[PDB]
């Protein structure tokens, strides 16, 4: 019920958010910082994240720059970029690291639309199935005596409409990756 309801509203928002967050690791033809939020480099033997070491700008359309805080752990960010994606090629001059970002093939775009298509259906179902569970626990409910057969039915609607909502915001986050990939 109550509770029932928002745990499984806040358990579907975590599966939206998590859909956006692997949509934000694929490289696209745009200036994207955000592509970079899951690189880690070692400083002074612990593995520490980009945000920590560096600045990841845009400072063009189709190219990142990445300023280190400490310019001497420049070869390992340029490295720990490198490892991450064969198709970066970064230059480096001081502190700064010039990261282009390759104009996508045709061929390419329509690959990696498949892939977020795939993520997003994956998405999908996940939410789906936090609903069905939160139906099963008041179905489980109504099975007892606590719950009557209209508050049952109404719990199902609102459940319903929790799906609706968070599918829509992967729907949402599909569409416009979608445009991003298509666009350059």
């Amino acid at each position: 019920i109550s509770d029932i309801r928002k745990d499984a509203e806040v358990r579907m928002d975590k599966c939206v958010e998590a859909f956006k967050t692997q949509i934000s690791k694929i490289r696209t033809g745009r200036a994207s910082p955000s592509l970079l939020d899951g690189i880690v480099v070692e400083y002074y033997g612990t593995p520490t994240p980009l945000r920590q070491l560096a600045s990841v700008t845009v400072e063009d359309s189709r190219t990142l720059k990445i300023n280190v805080f400490d310019r001497s752990m420049s070869p390992a960010v340029e490295k720990a970029i490198m490892a991450s994606d064969l198709g970066l090629n970064p230059n480096s001059a001081g502190s700064d690291i010039r990261v282009p970002l390759p104009p996508l093939t045709e061929e390419r775009r329509k690959d990696l639309t498949k892939i977020v298509r795939g993520e997003a259906e994956q998405a999908r179902v996940a939410v789906r199935n936090v609903g069905r569970d939160a139906n099963d626990k008041v179905k489980a409910l109504l099975k007892d005596k606590e719950i009557s057969e209209d508050d049952d039915r109404r719990s199902q609607d609102d459940v319903q409409k929790l799906t609706d909502a968070a599918i829509k915001k992967i729907e949402a986050a599909l569409a416009d990756k979608e445009a991003e990939l298509m666009q350059f």
